[PDB]
């Protein structure tokens, strides 16, 4: 059994562009197959057994979905935690806007699970990755800037490091801005030397 394709089972641009990027020495097909589930279904306290619990929903789907249109399937979950809050993607402009100004002088946590699939197989594996984002102070101004590119809207926690003016505010990150943005590869790499 050679596997020579992967699944790409999510959404978002940045995590297929990383993996197609960072995978295309190893793989020579990838397939864009995301989950599309409702995830206000699942609802735990943990934040690491709330994005595992979706990670592994989401694989459901994915494999459901390539049934009808050998592989390895890979999907993820990812939230914010700030303080002791818990924060997927912002619903208004307006909590997006609270999210983002809340992030100033101080830590952001990232904490996903990512999971892997071999096609056909019946064992789902599982990898958390957990990131700590530290900003330097800024103001209602750069707030606003950010706000009005409007990318925020679609991360969790609002929480955009790759935006022009969050950029120049991370002082630090414990982990990988690639972590923050959703696809760190190390933890994919991790993964397929589990199999
Ligand atoms: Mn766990
Ligand atoms: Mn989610
Ligand atoms: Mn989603």
């Amino acid at each position: 059994e050679e596997i020579r394709t992967m699944i790409i089972g999510t959404s978002s641009a940045f995590r297929a562009n990383v993996l197609r990027e960072h995978f295309g020495d190893r793989f020579r097909n990838f397939v864009l197959l995301p989950p599309d589930i409702d995830e206000k279904a699942y609802r735990a306290a943990d934040p690491f057994e709330l994005t595992e619990s979706i990670a592994r929903a989401k694989m459901k789907a994915v494999l459901e979905k390539a049934r009808q249109h050998p592989a390895i399937a890979l999907t993820f979950d990812q939230v914010v935690v700030k303080g002791d809050e818990v924060r997927e993607k912002p619903l208004s402009t307006e909590q997006c806007r609270s999210f983002i100004a809340s992030y100033s002088g101080g830590g952001v946590r990232t904490v996903a699970t990512y999971a892997l699939c071999v096609v056909g197989t019946e064992n789902v594996l599982v990898a958390h990755n957990e990131t700590e984002t530290f900003f330097s102070k800024f103001g209602d101004d750069i707030v606003e800037r950010t706000l009005e590119r409007g990318a925020c809207m679609n991360s969790a926690g609002g929480l955009v490091v790759e935006d022009e003016d969050m950029s120049r505010h991370v002082v630090r990150i414990v982990g990988t801005s690639y972590g923050v943005r959703g696809m760190e590869p190390a933890v994919v790499e991790k993964l397929l030397s589990q199999l």
